[PDB]
């Protein structure tokens, strides 16, 4: 029946965690290893490619988890990462909920309908009631909360938690104890006093809890919530025991001229983010990599060996040098590639869609500390908008170059590579503008009339794609009404 190729994909997790910085995602991150002996990783990620995408097995699963910058790292590459998964993990900070990066990665998320399970961390300090935070995830992240272990108390008086489904106490200071049913004097026996709140609480969600459902959680309906502290490896065991069962292995994804299953035999891959030192790294779609095949690049028309590919995997597994859909293998180049380009073994031309441009929120005008260095500039900002390192806008109105980064860390970046590799020395002016969104409308006089009324705020981008610039996210709220035919989109497909 199953061929090798589906027995393999089937195993695979492949997931990224969103929070916003300081949740817990690194001490989580290291915990998940250890349960997957990642010794050595562990140890890495505690210290601080090698971290960029961490395969680890638990429970005969391969779970590959793609890092998710933050911090002052925080990029459109993390945006990219969240197209590359099948499903996530939200980690919250029990004290704040949920907060400003955890819904715009949320956001990314939902647009792909992706499943997300939800960790609240830090349950072993004073934290908002567990009733609070359930109202709070539905309230931002806008999806159904299925609660799979409930906390008893809270910071000192923090007791541990209690197993929905397994029926088990897990005692905070290990294997749970079975109880069985709430009248269990084993409840009284180790939670004393805080016993008749888990038996409030309890009766509460039996009358008002949603329960999970996995249909629900795969459409992105519900996310199966659970509580712990991560930084005592408590309440850990029960989430990821409950991904690698749950969250979805490789799915299919669509191409302009079909859907490609993870099954059929021959490879396909699609590149999800760039580094440079270049490094492409791809998402495999369907099919077996092997070092030794050779792979067609769609975009130039060319055929690629891959004899040096980075093969992410576990210290753990030892045989032939192979990697399945779900998995991530890193490219070297000298330049030759976009976010978004497919490779395949077959002759088939096959274009991945759905890995967009983000609309950026920060935004600078370009200046150029010496005028005659104005070609350079020209050639080097297109250079490094093509290859997704910070996105362009050109005004209709002037000849300006506005760059629009997700994160802050890009401006950085490109001044420096612009001055490293093209010779040229720009600084930035700051500008009105903290909002874009791509303009369509079917209607083509509707549309000239748009263009040529708010021609002072239309620019042209990278990709040729029209944009509309707004100092801020109400100011555009207020053309939206002018023009309640025209369509304003949060994202662009790349080309
Ligand atoms: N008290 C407590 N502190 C935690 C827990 N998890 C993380 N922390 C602390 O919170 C801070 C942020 O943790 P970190 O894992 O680096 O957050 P990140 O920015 O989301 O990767 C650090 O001081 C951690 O020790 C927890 O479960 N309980």
């Amino acid at each position: 029946m199953s061929s090798r190729l589906e027995r393999e994909a089937a195993r695979r997790r492949t997931f990224a965690i969103i929070s916003h910085p300081d949740a817990g995602k690194t001490t989580l991150t290291e915990k998940l290893l250890l349960f997957g002996g990642a010794i050595q990783m562990a140890g890495s990620v505690k210290a601080r490619v090698t971290t960029s995408v961490m395969q680890f097995p638990y429970r005969d699963r391969v779970v590959n988890l793609l890092d998710t910058p933050g911090h002052q790292d925080f990029s459109e590459d993390t945006y990219r990462v969240l197209t590359a998964v099948d499903s996530a993990l939200v980690v919250i900070d029990a004290a704040k909920g949920v907060e400003a990066q955890t819904r715009k990665l949320m956001d990314v998320c939902r647009m792909r309908a992706t499943p997300v399970m939800t960790f609240v961390n830090k349950m072993d300090r004073e934290a908002l009631h567990p009733l609070d935070v359930m109202a709070d995830i539905e309230q931002h992240l806008q999806i159904e909360c299925a609660p799979m272990t409930w906390p008893i108390g809270m910071g000192s008086s923090f007791k541990g938690t209690y197993d929905l489904l397994h029926k088990q106490l897990h005692l905070f200071s290990q294997s749970g104890i079975v109880i069985h049913g709430a009248d269990d004097p084993q409840l009284d026996e180790y939670l004393g006093d805080q016993a008749e709140q888990l038996r409030m609480d309890l009766a509460l969600l039996e009358e008002a809890g949603t329960p999970f459902d996995e249909e629900r959680y795969l459409k992105g309906e519900l996310t199966p919530v659970f509580f712990g502290s991560a930084i005592n490896n408590f309440g850990v065991r029960e989430m990821l025991d409950m991904f690698v069962e749950f969250a979805p292995g490789p799915q299919p994804r669509p191409a302009a001229t079909r859907v490609v299953e993870p099954g059929e035999e021959a490879f396909t891959g699609v590149v999800f983010k760039i580094q440079a030192n270049r490094m492409a790294f791809l998402r495999i779609c369907s099919g077996t990599f092997t070092r030794g095949m050779r792979l067609k690049h769609h975009r130039t028309g060319k055929d690629v060996t891959v004899a040096n590919a980075t093969i992410f995997m576990a210290q753990d597994r030892t045989g032939v040098e192979e990697a399945f859909p779900g998995d991530i293998i890193g490219i070297p180049n000298h330049g030759t590639i976009k976010i978004g380009d497919t490779f395949t073994e077959s002759k088939e031309v096959l274009k991945f869609v759905g890995i967009p441009n983000f609309a950026p929120e920060h935004f600078r005008r370009v200046r150029l500390k010496n005028p005659l260095k104005a070609k350079q500039l020209q050639k080097g900002l297109e250079q490094l908008a093509e290859e997704g390192a910070v996105q362009l806008f050109r005004p209709l109105v002037n000849n300006d170059y506005i760059l629009g980064a997700v994160g802050v860390l890009q401006f950085d970046v490109i001044v420096a590579r612009l001055a490293d590799e093209y010779g040229v020395d720009a600084v930035y002016e700051g500008v009105s503008t903290h909002t874009a969104r791509w303009v369509y409308c079917e209607d083509k006089k509707i549309f000239a009339d748009f263009q040529d009324y708010h021609r002072g705020e239309l620019a042209v981008d990278a990709e040729g794609a029209l944009a509309y610039l707004a100092p801020n996210p109400w100011r555009l709220e207020s053309a939206m009404e002018r023009y309640p035919k025209v369509e304003f989109r949060t994202t662009r497909e790349i080309s």
